[PDB]
RNA sequence: GGUCCGUGUUCUAAUUGAAGGUUUUAGAGCUAGAAAUAGCAAGUUAAAAUAAGGCUAGUCCGUUAUCAACUUGAAAAAGUGGCACCGAGUCGGUGCUC
RNA sequence: CUUCAAUUAGAACACGGACC
């Protein structure tokens, strides 16, 4: 009952836990059941798992939420214009807005008249005939001096502000091809002085305005420059600028091809591979090639009048008509049978389907391309297709490229056009123009009043905000200053005050000063610097020299004042690593010593650095600089702006003057100065028990208390829901086993993040070698997962050790060879593996490949290296063979590369555990480690698992994850127990760092595995195996009881320590718990479904009708609930007791949670139970008679609640025939297992029986079950390896959660869906604690109302 | 090897501006036919909504994080489940402590 | 409910300089 070990299998989806004894075993306790079930007590084996859905990234939120701002800010300019325009709108027509706002409702509910534009039938059609789309009306105002009807002005300007086009252009609009093409060559010619270009003569506008296909257009420009072919670099530079996909593989002498698109998302990424191969050059020639390309894009939409956009938009439109009317005739004449579907069917992707139907321009367009070819005369309209310019809708996705300047001008023109006629229009021109120019800046964020957490803004004055007065009512300095401060860490040492980058310098001088010990000649004993000695030292030496030397100290100070002719300084280097530099920064510029030595200004001089450190805009500094101008000149001011300070310093200011030592009355900074004869360090000042500082800190630095300190970390939020829940598992254990602080604890995090590489790495190598062995014997893509078949082609069909051409059929005789032996490091990597007829020929075993083979065939190895068949490491190691002995550190690197991960995540949680569990401290100011927190790397965990015949199959059961929690658990222990000598490098505590030499031993294998120096070999797993295949072809054993020599403790006995493991995993019951989670998400799927008359559709708002206005559907419901109460059934509304589940749409939780009963009543339920119901998140575990279990689903929906248990004998089989090749490694170890592969056709039948019995028992998908059994019979005759993996997939109908679709050769078995929740209320129900060992079980057939 | 510093790159946490997908209507459809239905005509755009909605009425906030169950506790957060062995189809039994 | 862009924070890769 005393000494236990526990380990983990951290996972993004999985959380595995086990409870071993210190001797390796699982216990078998009995625990009680909560509820009203005749199952009082239960027997649980200690290990179990907890699975979950992973933690979400706030990006999903982020896109919906910022958008909710614009979607309401959009109408915040729309609302804004009405009011300036509200006054005279009333006189022209009383109801125009009160007719606009009501455009959705059908006329009868809708206010006023169904024609919003005019309210009268005749005129609205009259408008649509002069101007069908608004660009017609948009330009008409710009063209016509004649005053138009006011209403027309309003509608015209709405389409301007709502769709202003991006602000990505910073200024007033220099953007023609003409200006931004000559910058691509003036820098390209700047890029290449020699090898120049001519730019005077070239015309770009006439060549690059043209809508004609790009392919001729890129060709078209080169003929205007004889120098560069289209492949030629410049010629590709434009190709990118055109938006095509050009390849810089030829362009520079680059092995790896580079296809880049200006257009694509990844362009940034792909190109940044290139600027990393070119060195940081040509960011100009590619940005201006984007400038150009972007100055290319706009000219598509500018094809004399003032409104170019309008003109251009009309041009597409009449073009839309000319070709459209042109077209109908050809179908109706040449092949008229397809006119039927083209124009009428919105589902067909015919034209009608493009214009109103869901099909996007792409879908319609792709549909048209084969059609054209059959018709005659088509190709000219097809010319518009290649452009993709044919029959354009005005509003589309490419409309995404406008800047706000293009919209502005016609607005500003439109204003100029009608201002004279509506007087109030010209005076709000300024204001109205400002509605467009306004941009909520990035650095101001939102604009709250401080009642929402996100806004950081501060308002100089308080009044309702407008875009007109935005600049008057906002401190830019505080919107901006705040922006950086929130995201800048406060001190690592004081979390309650921002870090520095004067004080820190004022501190740093004094801190180093304290430890100086001076001995004049007289001094009998070396004494510290006296306090007054400091103030004399600060005044002169540090306020006149940047770095002050030891020689300065003697000469400047010791001779002059104290007349220590000779003297010794023993505390410090010659020149002080600290300095009064920021001080010295100001004397050069402000040049008023008496101003800085002054103490009063110390608050200001510090106030001023932050205000400098924060701002990155030279202008911006001015914003908060001005207040202090009335104290100095302007020429200092212009001298002042320039200087900049950054960096976030190690210390806080409220440590320095905020705390006080209540007894002594001295701050730490006050204390460093003048500490009396016993000067003391600042790090001596943190732990001094006489002083209030260690105890004043303790109240501060725990104010935060765990949802808080872990979400302080950084990384994927998927594992954040791991770590928070992983810790949560840990404490439930001490409840499972009596609040006991354990001996050791093992953690591991598996890594989060191939058939085609294998065939691109062979093709370029028989091409630069030039050989014909690729043309002598041919292969495929899906065959090179065979390492014997993939090590013939990396050695060019010639031996790697013997230089005979390799046979091509009998590879089962040739032998796998790791270059460096498996007793040093265990390598299945591609590079270490070499194929030869004979494993040994690489020479002596204990050594790496023999020195004799390096003299003969070194060159052949070097020969391949140039063809990228083998990595550099592969070659590098075989010269080490030639070189001689792998370094002790190379050996020592093998451990460090085996020893510990580098992911910081495995570190900052092990402090949490240190902090979390090792609460107790000793009375000597140190930390007790009764719990040794072990950090493992999975490959070691995995390799042993694979090394010693225990498999992981993800497909069969979640047991594999929970084992990994166990398997981790044992190994962390057995390491701190056999080698307590390396505890520092992996466990989270200060410990002993000796690795390089002791583990190294020379020449001792037989009594050197017992010396102080534990292991001559590098491999850390060797002792567990009874013997290690001593390198190549020789074998050396390991003593059967393995134990650390020093421990005098059986770290390991080979005979039986495994017997626990093999039998432990054999444990039939592992706890399996699915965290019930209150559901989260949107009220419904975002799509607005057509008008229909089905109840399920959700009204878009309270007024709206689903039966008439459609909207949402498939509403999602956070917790299902169980209720008993009578309901009305029979037109006489007779009372009838019932029992039926219900799903509570997260939409209705707010209505439900506060007042469940009333929400129950509005639904029509009556005689509501008082506090009988259960709140169940999804994933609730049911239990039925016969062991059937079920997991919660919302309506007549249920998934599998029963897991599959499997015997071990069957698991080790199933992966040997899964991995029939790529086993490689040791052939002899392979073959004794290989006998087994065809040896036991029988055990799978028992499996086939093991497999089948579960389906009749639990899932009762009796109609689905039958099909799968037949399919094995289809392939039953076939050899086992191929069949064996076909039944691995078939567990996915037997694997947890809902039935899935799963392949079986050409036979596919659809997923099974359960349509009714009715069955589980008769059943027993479950409530699972997070450990799942404890239970709350409610018999559900007792609670009912007749 | 470490620190710090520049830059570029990607990803994750926040801010801002742009283009959409969609639903209702406005967009009168016209020729012949009892009508149903044949034949032609036109089609691009515009408003309003983009989670219901809530109070603090903000140019706010609403899809992140958190949740086994019980006893409290308004919530947070504390408290609630015998041991030593034999063994295994999801856990049995055994016997000690109760 | 897709996409694109501005600004800042952190983590992982390439290059240069300063210190140990």
């Amino acid at each position: 009952d005393k000494k236990y070990s526990i380990g983990l299998a951290i996972g993004t989806n999985s959380v595995g836990w086990a409870v071993i004894t210190d001797e390796y075993k699982v216990p078998s306790k009995k625990f009680k059941v909560l509820g009203n079930t005749d199952r009082h007590s239960i027997k649980k084996n200690l290990i179990g798992a907890l699975l979950f859905d992973s933690g979400e990234t706030a990006e999903a939120t982020r896109l919906k939420r910022t958008a909710r701002r614009r979607y309401t800010r959009r109408k915040n300019r729309i609302c804004y214009l009405q009011e300036i325009f509200s006054n005279e709108m009333a006189k022209v027509d009383d109801s125009f807005f009160h007719r606009l706002e009501e455009s959705f409702l059908v006329e009868e509910d809708k206010k006023h008249e169904r024609h919003p534009i005019f309210g009268n039938i005749v005129d609205e059609v009259a408008y649509h005939e002069k101007y069908p789309t608004i660009y017609h009306l948009r330009k008409k105002l710009v063209d016509s001096t004649d005053k138009a009807d006011l209403r027309l002005i309003y509608l015209a300007l709405a389409h301007m502000i709502k769709f202003r086009g991006h602000f990505l252009i910073e200024g007033d609009l220099n953007s023609d091809v003409d200006k931004l093409f000559i910058q691509l060559v003036q820098t390209y010619n700047q890029l290449f002085e020699e090898n120049p270009i001519n730019a005077s003569g070239v015309d770009a506008k006439a060549i690059l305005s043209a809508r004609l296909s790009k392919s001729r257009r890129l060709e078209n420009l080169i003929a205007q420059l004889p120098g560069e072919k289209k492949n030629g670099l410049f010629g590709n530079l434009i190709a990118l600028s055109l938006g095509l996909t050009p390849n810089f593989k030829s362009n520079f002498d680059l092995a790896e091809d580079a296809k880049l698109q200006l257009s694509k998302d990844t362009y940034d990424d792909d190109l940044d591979n290139l600027l990393a191969q070119i060195g940081d050059q040509y960011a100009d020639l590619f940005l201006a090639a984007k400038n150009l390309s972007d100055a290319i894009l706009l000219s598509d939409i500018l094809r004399i009048t003032k409104a170019p956009l309008s003109a251009s938009m009309i041009k597409r439109y009449d073009e839309h008509h000319q070709d459209l009317t042109l077209l109908k005739a050809l179908v109706r004449q040449q092949l008229p049978e397809k006119y039927k579907e083209i124009f009428f069917d919105q589902s067909k992707n015919g034209y009608a389907g493009y214009i109103d139907g869901g099909a996007s321009q792409e879908e319609f367009y792709k549909f048209i391309k084969p059609i054209l070819e059959k018709m005659d005369g088509t190709e000219e309209l097809l010319v518009k297709l290649n452009r993709e310019d044919l029959l354009r809708k005005q509003r589309t996705f490419d409309n995404g490229s406008i800047p706000h300047q293009i919209h502005l001008g016609e607005l500003h023109a439109i204003l100029r056009r009608q201002e004279d006629f509506y007087p109030f229009l010209k005076d709000n021109r300024e204001k109205i123009e400002k509605i467009l120019t306004f941009r909520i800046p990035y650095y101001v964020g939102p604009l709250a009043r401080g009642n929402s957490r996100f806004a950081w803004m501060t308002r100089k004055s308080e009044e309702t905000i407008t875009p007109w007065n935005f600049e008057e009512v906002v401190d830019k300095g505080a919107s901006a200053q705040s922006f950086i401060e929130r995201m800048t860490n406060f001190d690592k040492n004081l979390p309650n005050e921002k870090v520095l980058p004067l004080l820190y310098e004022y501190f740093t001088v004094y801190n180093e000063l304290t430890k100086v010990k001076y001995v004049t000649e007289g001094m009998r004993k070396p004494a510290f610097l006296s306090g007054e000695q400091k103030k004399a030292i600060v005044d002169l030496l540090f306020k006149t020299n940047r770095k002050v030397t030891v020689k300065q100290l003697k000469e400047d100070y010791f001779k002059k004042i104290e007349c220590f002719d000779s003297v010794e300084i023993s505390g410090v280097e010659d020149r002080f690593n600290a300095s009064l530099g920021t001080y010295h920064d100001l004397l050069k510029i402000i040049k008023d010593k008496d101003f800085l030595d002054n103490e009063e200004n110390e608050d200001i001089l510090e106030d001023i650095v932050l205000t400098l450190t924060l701002f990155e805009d030279r202008e911006m500094i001015e914003e908060r600089l001005k207040t202090y101008a009335h104290l100095f000149d302007d020429k200092v001011m212009k001298q002042l702006k320039r200087r900049r300070y950054t960096g976030w310093g190690r210390l806080s200011r409220k440590l320095i003057n905020g705390i006080r030592d209540k007894q002594s009355g001295k701050t730490i900074l006050d204390f460093l100065k003048s500490d009396g004869f016993a000067n003391r360090n600042f790090m001596q000042l943190i732990h001094d028990d006489s002083l209030t500082f260690k105890e004043d800190i303790q109240k501060a630095q725990v104010s935060g208390q765990l949802h808080e300190h872990i979400a302080n970390l950084a990384g994927s939020p998927a594992i954040k829901k791991g770590i928070l829940q992983t810790v949560k598992v840990v404490d439930e254990l001490v409840k499972v086993m009596g609040r006991h602080k354990p001996e050791n604890i093992v953690i591991e995090m598996a890594r989060e993040n191939n058939s085609r590489e294998r065939m691109k790495r062979i093709e370029e190598g028989i091409k630069e070698l030039g050989s014909q062995i690729l043309k002598e014997h041919p292969v495929e893509n899906t065959q090179l997962q065979n390492e014997k078949l993939y090590l013939y082609y990396l050695q060019n069909g010639r031996d790697m050790y013997v230089d005979q051409e390799l046979d091509i059929n009998r590879l089962s005789d040739y032998d796998v060879d790791a270059i460096v032996p498996q007793s040093f490091l265990k390598d299945d990597s591609i590079d270490n593996k070499v194929l030869t007829r004979s494993d040994k020929n690489r020479g002596k075993s204990d050594n790496v490949p023999s020195e004799e083979v390096v003299k003969k065939m070194k060159n052949y190895w070097r020969q391949l290296l140039n063809a990228k068949l083998i990595t550099q490491r592969k070659f590098d190691n075989l010269t080490k063979a030639e070189r001689g002995g792998l370094s002790e550190l190379d050996k020592a690197g093998f451990i460090k590369r085996q020893l510990v991960e580098t992911r910081q995540i495995t570190k900052h949680v092990a402090q949490i555990l240190d902090s979390r569990m090792n609460t107790k401290y000793d009375e000597n100011d140190k930390l007790i480690r009764e719990v040794k927190v072990i950090t493992l790397k999975s490959k070691l965990v995995s390799d042993f698992r694979k090394d010693f015949q225990f498999y992981k199959v993800r497909e069969i059961n979640n047991y594999h994850h929970a084992h990994d929690a166990y398997l981790n658990a044992v190994v962390g222990t057995a390491l701190i127990k056999k080698y307590p000598k390396l505890e520092s490098e992996f466990v989270y505590g200060d410990y002993k760092v000796y690795d390089v030499r002791k583990m190294i031993a020379k020449s001792e294998q037989e009594i050197g595995k017992a010396t102080a120096k534990y292991f001559f070999y590098s491999n850390i797993m060797n002792f567990f195996k009874t013997e290690i295949t001593l390198a190549n072809g020789e074998i050396r054993k390991r003593p059967l009881i393995e134990t650390n020599g020093e421990t005098g403790e059986i770290v390991w006995d080979k005979g039986r320590d495994f017997a626990t493991v093999r039998k432990v995993l054999s444990m039939p019951q592992v706890n399996i718990v699915k965290k019930t989670e209150v559901q989260t998400g949107g009220f419904s799927k975002e799509s607005i479904l057509p008008k229909r008359n089905s109840d399920k559709l959700i009204a878009r708002k309270k007024d709206w009708d689903p039966k008439k206005y459609g909207g949402f559907d498939s509403p999602t419901v956070a917790y299902s609930v169980l209720v008993v109460a009578k309901v009305e059934k029979g037109k006489s509304k007779k009372l009838k007791s019932v029992k039926e589940l219900l799903g509570i749409t997260i939409m209705e939780r707010s209505s439900f949670e506060k007042n469940p009963i009333d929400f129950l009543e509005a639904k029509g339920y009556k005689e509501v139970k008082k506090d009988l119901i259960i709140k169940l998140p999804k994933y609730s575990l049911f239990e039925l008679e016969n062991g059937r279990k079920r997991m919660l689903a919302s309506a007549g929906e249920l998934q599998k609640g029963n897991e599959l248990a499997l015997p071990s004998k069957y698991v080790n089989f199933l992966y040997l025939a899964s991995h029939y090749e790529k086993l490689k490694g040791s052939p002899e170890d392979n073959e004794q297992k290989q006998l087994f592969v065809e040896q036991h056709k029988h055990y799978l039948d028992e499996i086939i029986e093991q497999i089948s019995e579960f389906s009749k028992r639990v899932i009762l998908a009796d109609a689905n079950l039958d099909k799968v059994l037949s399919a094995y019979n289809k392939h039953r005759d076939k050899p086992i390896r191929e069949q064996a993996e076909n039944i691995i997939h078939l567990f996915t109908l037997t694997n947890l959660g809902a039935p899935a679709a799963f392949k079986y050769f050409d036979t596919t078995i659809d997923r099974k869906r359960y349509t009714s929740t009715k069955e589980v209320l008769d059943a027993t129900l479950i409530h699972q604690s997070i450990t799942g060992l404890y239970e709350t079980r409610i018999d559900l057939s007792q609670l009912g109302g007749d």
